[PDB]
């Protein structure tokens, strides 16, 4: 597909056996979800970006479904604003950007 | 171009005459560079990430290069981490996402 850049480029996830809205975001390195239950062990990880730095717990190895493409990587959890999808699971499903 | 996004997708832009770096952002609303010298008024904004909310400066019809292609629109100047255009830039340029 191919999404331009008009409003917020959202997309439906599924991750964990739930749904969820998350933002296309080619300014994230990772990937990070608001507060949820995954299967594993953590360790705690700062993000920072504008307004500076949060609190995250990294997981390992999570299988997620973006807009019907099955991808496995790193997923943060923690007090973000908006579910995000950054670079480390947008090259999974072979996104670029193009102009 | 197509860009992959393996790594931060950083460009070189032009404003002020000046080459800088910054980052093509599909999660930003707006585009917002570092400390400058920008002509004009401007006005009050407050723009929220994933670390909270700054404050920052808001000029229009600013003319700027991205990857040599001219835009003309709205400049936030503020502490922002990493100069970052966004989408109301990306568009300007007729960047989409595509997978
Ligand atoms: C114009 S700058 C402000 C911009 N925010 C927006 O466009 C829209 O914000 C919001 C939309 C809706 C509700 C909100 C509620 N509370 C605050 C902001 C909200 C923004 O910072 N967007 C960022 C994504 C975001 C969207 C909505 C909420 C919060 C964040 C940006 O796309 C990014 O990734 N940025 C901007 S600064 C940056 C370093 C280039 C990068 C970053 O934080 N990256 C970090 C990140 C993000 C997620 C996961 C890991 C990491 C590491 C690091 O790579």
């Amino acid at each position: 597909p191919q999404i331009t850049l008009w409003k917020r480029p959202l997309v439906t996830i599924k991750i964990g056996g739930q749904l969820k809205e998350a933002l296309l975001d080619t300014g994230a390195d990772d990937t990070v979800i608001e507060e949820m239950s995954l299967p594993g062990r953590w360790k705690p990880k700062m993000i920072g970006g504008i307004g500076g730095f949060i609190k995250v717990r990294q997981y390992d190895q999570i299988i997620i479904e973006i807009c019907g493409h099955k991808a496995i990587g790193t997923v943060l959890v923690g007090p973000t604003p908006v579910n995000i999808i950054g670079r480390n699971l947008l090259t999974q499903i072979g996104c670029t950007l193009n102009f």
